DNA sequence: ATTATGACGCT
DNA sequence: AGCGTCAT
């Protein structure tokens, strides 16, 4: 009972930027504003992979993965921005610099963790505690939170849907004990007076609109943050998790969503993140492992502890680029261009990082996916990454995977390249 | 012939 | 170190 810690310790946010790329072209191009409208890589094969959607064009159907011929199949207006492409590849330049944008902006309210190129969690207990410090008890009202949804409200005792998140805030203010700045529902609704006016500040500064979720941990914050998009922001209790997880499949949950997640629905026979609660810690570690088990029966209760980690900057530095079918690379000469390519923008990368950020790479690794593997990758190799330089970094990633071609001939490659994937790492303050 | 990434757990 | 998982 009381004993029984039920983490609410702390405040933390996730802020995820609306169909990001689409947000960015819409930005840079007003004929796509308010319009069904897609981002796509590439054009010859299909028109294009779409990677990013408008929400006006998700209500024709359109999604991520779907080929834009396909796509414009169900929504024959559909808009299309294509990404750059530079030395013969996809490059998404315009994208991280935008979203750098956003991560500034983010970093003058509270220490960010960058989660992807569109989002980043924020753990605003010590903000919460300052601004309650400053309301000196006065109570908060329904007009610092206008954008902001209750999860699981309104209840009980209507048409509209502004009205019916009005009158969900509405129940959560009028039962809030403002005198208690240690109640864990004033600390979220603080959090969430404070994430308006975080997305605010991105929104007037960038152009871009954002979603967010507000509660007491990070997998929390996610999902809530899905749960009102675009352009809102969600707050999920710790009281609200009970009715939320009972008809919550248990794949919607971050890190449940593959083989893990599988695993607990056909090994425990149930549907739902709810049902979790009826195992004993044991059971679930003897099923799913120490760690596994241990985050399982917190998480269905509401509770998770990772932190928020002070990251706002990538660790990594990647360039990838799929050789599909007849375009798998079969000859030396071939590999090495392509090496060199993605060496190239590399480069230019890494000497942009070193240049912002104070740091540089030290591990260069060489990933590669041979014709008829499956896997993502079929072999990685590292070597030292040593100076900023194309030419070295292609040579050296041509000597780390050459031992890969079973070719007796000097000039050809067997069996074909479908991936070349160069990625820096291990960086180190310069 | 989804693609280009990025994070992180395991051994 | 190299591989697998999850993500999207
Ligand atoms: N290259 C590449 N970029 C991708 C891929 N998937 C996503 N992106 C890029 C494009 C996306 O714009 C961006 C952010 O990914 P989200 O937050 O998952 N989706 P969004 O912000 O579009 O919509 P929502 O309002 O539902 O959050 O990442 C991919 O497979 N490949
Ligand atoms: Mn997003
Ligand atoms: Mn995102």
């Amino acid at each position: 009972g009381p004993h029984m810690a039920t983490g609410q310790d702390r405040v933390v946010a996730l802020v995820d930027m609306d169909c990001f790329f689409v947000q960015v072209e819409q930005r840079q191009n007003p004929h796509l504003r308010n319009k069904p409208c897609a981002v796509v890589q590439y054009k010859s094969w299909k028109g294009g992979g779409i990677i990013a959607v408008s929400y006006e064009a998700r209500a024709f159907g359109v999604t991520r993965s779907m080929w834009a011929d396909d796509a414009k199949k169900l929504c024959p207006d559909l808009l299309l921005a294509q990404v750059r492409e530079s030395r013969g590849k996809a490059n998404l330049t315009k994208y991280r610099e935008a979203s750098v944008e956003v991560m500034e902006i983010m970093s003058r309210f509270a220490v960010i963790e960058r989660a992807s190129i569109d989002e980043a969690y924020v753990d605003l207990t010590s903000a919460v505690q300052e601004r309650l410090q400053k309301l000196q008890g006065q109570p908060i009202s329904a007009d610092l939170l206008p954008s902001t949804y209750i999860e699981g409200l309104p209840q009980g005792p209507t048409v509209q849907k502004e009205g019916m998140r009005k009158q969900g805030l509405f129940q959560w203010l009028d039962s809030l004990q403002i005198d208690n700045l240690t109640s864990p529902d004033l600390q979220l609704t603080v959090g969430a007076v404070i994430v308006e006016e975080m997305r605010a500040a991105i929104e007037r500064e960038t152009g871009f609109q954002c979603s967010a979720g507000i509660s007491h941990n990070k997998v929390l914050a996610k999902l809530a943050c899905g749960l009102n998009k675009p352009n809102r922001q969600t707050l999920v209790s710790h009281g609200s998790v009970p009715q939320l997880f009972s008809q919550m499949p248990i794949r919607k949950i971050r890190s449940l969503g593959g083989k893990l997640g599988a695993s607990v629905i056909e090994i425990l026979g149930i549907e739902y993140m709810g049902e979790l609660t009826q195992f004993t810690e044991s059971q679930l570690q003897s099923h799913f492992g120490e760690k596994n088990g241990s985050w399982l029966y917190a998480m269905c209760r509401g509770i998770e502890h990772d932190p928020v980690k002070p990251r706002q900057l990538p660790k990594t530095i990647g360039c990838s680029k799929n050789f599909p079918g007849k375009t798998a690379l079969a000859t030396r000469e071939q590999v090495q261009w392509w090496l060199l390519q993605l060496a190239q923008e590399l480069e230019e990368r890494l000497t942009k990082d070193r240049n912002d950020n104070d740091r540089v790479a030290t591990q260069l690794v060489v990933s590669i996916r041979v014709q008829g593997d499956k896997r993502l990758s079929s072999l990685r190799r590292c070597c030292a990454l040593t100076r900023y330089d194309a030419h070295k970094m292609s040579h050296d990633a041509f000597t780390v995977i050459k031992n890969c071609n079973t070719s007796g001939i000097q000039t050809e490659w067997s069996p074909p390249l479908t991936m070349l994937f160069l990625c820096a790492t291990k960086f180190s303050a310069s």
